């Protein structure tokens, strides 16, 4: 690294460590376009194993990004419409409340009140067919945002039917693979396993638990490796040669709808950059991530702009993470962490690295 990135990422995440009582944690920062590296204590505090750039650690819901690309390209391909009905894509969801959600509801939390999570309970198809169907909104579609991993992760499962392959197989074969993430994964391969951290909560070492429609929300794993090249590819989506990806990036970070200064993609959200610090930091705090507020459409939706910090924070029981670029400026961090500790300090800390380099 030039000696000024070296100076900026230690005495941010330095501290932030210290405060936050972080057992390991990995940054890349990407600066003109080139990836710099850095780690910090253990990815299993009884084994001794340090964090290496090959350690992986569970994303959470910064998963979300890699589903909304994966949907961009299915939509791309001309498999799926985002102003398709859900039921075009589920014909057995027949309740009348889901008569005008569409898709773009789903990707974007907009379907008029679905819950943060999928009940537990949950545990079959069958099941999750109840639930959709037994579920009353609230809002009419496209008033509301409400944060819900069972909203964008019933669109993430939807996405990729027409393709006949499962959300794993479509995610390795259409973006995993494309992009060379080979060290990135739903579920971790047992070649893999002596790389993945335990997270800690509490002081307990624990993994991120199955559950209905995990994988499409929450559930990759990854190296803090494949999510610097993850975060050069969102940069520059036109430098990647197959085609639908190529716009199913592009669509990912389109502008659907405003809330505050905030706008929401597929999974990816933005601001207008230069952004106001205080917008970002304090709007990180789940209280404001996930709270009901009245959405505007931007009708029809921005194209990605460049001028946008673009990013997505995510968290398991037992991990931490946070992915912030600004394609503008050829800058952005990736800030993975085996517990999770709160969004604004993740946040924060980003944005003085960010800033600094900027
Ligand atoms: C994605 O990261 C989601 N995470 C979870 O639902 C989740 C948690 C959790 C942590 C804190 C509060 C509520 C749930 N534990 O295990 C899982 C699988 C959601 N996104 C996050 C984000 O930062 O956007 C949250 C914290 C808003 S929940």
């Amino acid at each position: 690294a030039p000696q000024q990135i070296n100076d900026i990422v230690h005495r941010t995440i330095t501290p932030l460590i210290e405060q936050q009582k972080i057992p390991g944690m990995a940054v890349a920062v990407i600066y003109q376009g080139k990836p710099y590296y850095f780690t910090w204590g253990y990815a299993d505090i009884a084994k001794k194993q340090p964090v290496t750039q090959q350690t992986l650690f569970e994303l959470g819901s910064v998963s979300k990004t890699f589903t909304g690309v994966l949907g961009g390209d299915a939509i791309a391909r001309g498999e799926i419409k985002l102003s398709d009905p859900t039921t075009k894509y589920w014909p057995e969801l027949t309740a009348k409340q889901w008569n005008g959600i569409t898709l773009l509801h789903l990707a974007t939390y907009t379907a008029g009140g679905l819950p943060l999570q999928v009940p537990d309970e949950v545990k079959s198809s069958s099941d999750l067919l109840r639930f959709y169907q037994n579920w009353q909104p609230a809002w009419a579609p496209g008033t509301q945002r409400l944060y819900a991993n069972s909203s964008i992760g019933l669109f993430g499962a939807l996405a990729v039917k027409p393709s006949g392959l499962s959300f794993e197989q479509a995610m390795q074969t259409r973006v995993f693979q494309p992009l060379k993430l080979n060290h990135t994964w739903i579920n971790v391969p047992p070649a893999e396993e002596k790389n993945y951290a335990w997270g800690y909560r509490e002081g307990k070492a624990v993994h991120v638990s199955p559950g209905a429609l995990d994988a499409e929300a929450y559930g990759v794993k990854s190296t803090i490796e494949d999510m610097a090249r993850w975060v050069q590819s969102n940069l520059k989506p036109l430098d990647i040669n197959e085609k639908t990806l190529q716009q199913g990036i592009q669509l990912a970070q389109s502008r659907y709808w405003q809330t505050g200064d905030m706008y929401q993609g597929l999974g990816w959200e933005m601001l207008d950059w230069p952004v106001n610090p205080d917008s970002i930091i304090n709007g990180s705090d789940n209280k404001i991530a996930l709270a009901a507020r009245p959405v505007k459409a931007i009708t029809p939706p921005t194209p990605a702009v460049r001028a946008s910090w673009v990013h997505k924070t995510g968290a398991t029981g037992g991990f931490g993470s946070y992915v912030a670029f600004i394609p503008e400026k050829e800058l952005g961090i990736v800030m993975l962490a085996n517990k999770n500790y709160p969004n604004p300090a993740r946040v924060d800390a980003a944005w003085q690295i960010l800033n600094a380099l900027q």
